[PDB]
């Protein structure tokens, strides 16, 4: 169960200190959430709405925001930026 992020997500994954170029999703999802945390994309008062508008992540995901409860939506959006080895 492995993927190669497409370059733009790979750059985003490296900005949160990823060292590889081919990951498990788990590792992808992990660095993503870390990115979300470290770029302050969450709303502290909505508590699981990620506001990715006006940020590389939103450009990758093609959406201004999403719930972390929408597992499929997010999986879909991630896989657009991936290539399964
Ligand atoms: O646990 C993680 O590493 C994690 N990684 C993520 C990546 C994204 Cl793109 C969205 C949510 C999470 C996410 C996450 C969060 C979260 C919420 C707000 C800020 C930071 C993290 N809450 C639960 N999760 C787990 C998770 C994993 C996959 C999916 Cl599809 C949804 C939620």
């Amino acid at each position: 169960t492995l993927v190669r992020p497409k370059p733009e997500l790979l750059k985003l994954l490296k900005s949160v200190g990823a060292q590889k170029d081919t990951y498990t999703m788990k590792e992808v999802l992990f660095y993503l959430g870390q990115y979300i945390m470290t770029k302050r994309l969450y709303d502290e008062k909505q508590q699981h709405i990620v506001y990715c508008s006006n940020d590389l992540l939103g450009d990758l995901f093609g959406v201004p925001s999403f719930s972390v409860k929408e597992h499929r939506k997010i999986y879909t959006m991630i896989y657009r930026n991936l290539v399964v080895v």
